[PDB]
This record gives C-alpha cells, structure tokens and sequence, in this order.
RNA sequence: CCUGCUUUGCGCAGG
C-alpha cells in the first residue's frame, strides 16, 4: 500500500456505520463486483449536497441504484432523474428504489444518456448534475446536459483521476485502449479547468471528482 | 495475430 491507499483505507475506517439496507447494497455490489461510487467520495459528494440542498438532481449513470439512494436519504425532499443504459442494471435500480420506497422521487430512464436529451429536458432545469458513467465521454454529457443547469447548479464528474493514471506519464501504458482513454480523461480535465464559464475544483476523494460551478 | 467496439477489469466490426 502506498500513502494514497492508506489515506483511503484510514477514512474508510472512520466512517459511521450506515444503515443496514444501504449496508446490503454496498455488499451485494462487492460480491457482485457492480462499481459503485467509492466510500470516501460518496461521503464527500453528500457533503457537497448536504451545503447546496439542491431540489433537483440529474445523475448520469445509475448501475444499481446506490448513488441515487443514497442522495435522495440525505435530501428527502429533493427529486432525483437518473439514467442507466444496461437493461439489468436499469431493473435492479428500479427494484433497489422501489424497496427504500423512493420510487416517487427517483426516476430512472433506461437507455444511452446521449440519446436521452429530450426526455431529461422535461424535468429541467437541475440544480446537480453528476456524470458517473463511460469514462470516454464526459465531454460529450457535459455538453448535452449542462444546458440544462440552474443558475447556481452545480455539475460533479466522477472518475477524473483514474486511479492516478491521469497524473502520472502514461504514454507508454497498455493496452492501447486504455492509453486513449486515460488520455481523454487527461484531455477533459484540462479542458474543464481552463473554461472560463465556470470555477471548477478538482478533488482528489477516491476516483477523483471534479466539482464546477456555474459563474452568474 | 494485429486494429475498432463492448466490459469495472469470451462475442461483434476491420486488416
Ligand atoms: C460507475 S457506474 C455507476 C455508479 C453509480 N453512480 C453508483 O455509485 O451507484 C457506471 C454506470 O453507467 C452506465 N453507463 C455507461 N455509459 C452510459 C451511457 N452512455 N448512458 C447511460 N448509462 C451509462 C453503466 O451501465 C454503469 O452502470
């Protein structure tokens, strides 16, 4: 282990207990190797949430629910939009939701979130969006949804580290399908930071988040 | 085999 892994390791340690149920997602997410948010970033994301108290979320990406629930039992009074795109993970979501009994305030669109634009747009404008899906395509998610943030809102993308690939020289990484995608990854985060339109920190919690927000 | 897709890490589309 080196000094990122323990850091990790020591705030997982020191986190409260949570509630059985979401215990029972973490665990069967685990067994079944279904990626779900890392600890600390979930901790640091309802923390994010917890200071805005925004009344609308978009989340894309839902896999089997557990980022939804958890935001929507920290926020019980705000309204989640979430879009998955593998049919299972859209059932399993859907069944998870229906078993905290969230399923009036979180709604879960099956399909490509490319391809969804309209049907989001109904329920626009959202004072959250976060991008937690296809790794190689936070540009494009970018473009087509913030659109449709609030004034303030905020948009939070997962993943912007890659397990500190993006921050190494990885030049000469293999395969090359992971080259490419470390490199867009690298490609996005430089693009999001030098935009003008916004104030976006990067936060180095788990997978890495970026959080940016939307200047008046 | 190699190149593109898919996946958090065997099947398509090419050479
Ligand atoms: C890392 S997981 C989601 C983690 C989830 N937010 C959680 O913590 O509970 C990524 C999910 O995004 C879905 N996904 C990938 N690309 C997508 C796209 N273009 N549109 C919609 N969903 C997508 C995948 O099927 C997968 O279930």
């Amino acid at each position: 282990t080196d000094r990122y892994e323990q850091i990790n390791d020591y705030i997982e340690a020191l986190l409260k207990p949570r509630p059985d149920n979401v215990k029972r997602l973490e665990a069967y997410a685990e067994e079944h190797h279904v990626p779900i948010m890392e600890k600390a970033g979930m901790e640091v994301l309802l923390q994010i949430l917890s200071v805005k108290q925004p009344k609308k979320i978009l989340e894309i990406g839902t896999a089997i629910g557990y980022s939804a629930i958890r935001m929507a039992l920290e926020l019980p009074s705000a309204e989640i939009y979430t879009i998955e795109r593998n049919e299972k993970r859209h059932e399993e979501a859907v069944n998870n939701i229906k078993e905290f009994q969230l399923d009036d305030r979180i709604h879960v669109f099956y399909g490509d979130a490319l391809e969804l634009a309209d049907a989001v747009h109904v329920t626009a404008p959202y004072d959250v969006i976060f991008i937690d899906a296809a790794k190689g395509q936070y540009q494009n998610f970018f473009h087509l949804y913030e659109p449709m943030l609030s004034p303030d809102g905020v948009i939070i993308t997962d993943n912007v580290l890659f397990k500190g690939l993006v921050a190494e020289d990885y030049s000469k990484i293999e395969p090359k399908r992971r080259r490419r995608l470390v490199a867009k990854i690298d490609e996005y985060n430089h693009w999001l930071m030098n935009h003008p339109d916004y104030q976006t920190a990067i936060i180095p919690v788990g997978d890495g988040l970026a959080i940016s927000k939307k200047k008046r």
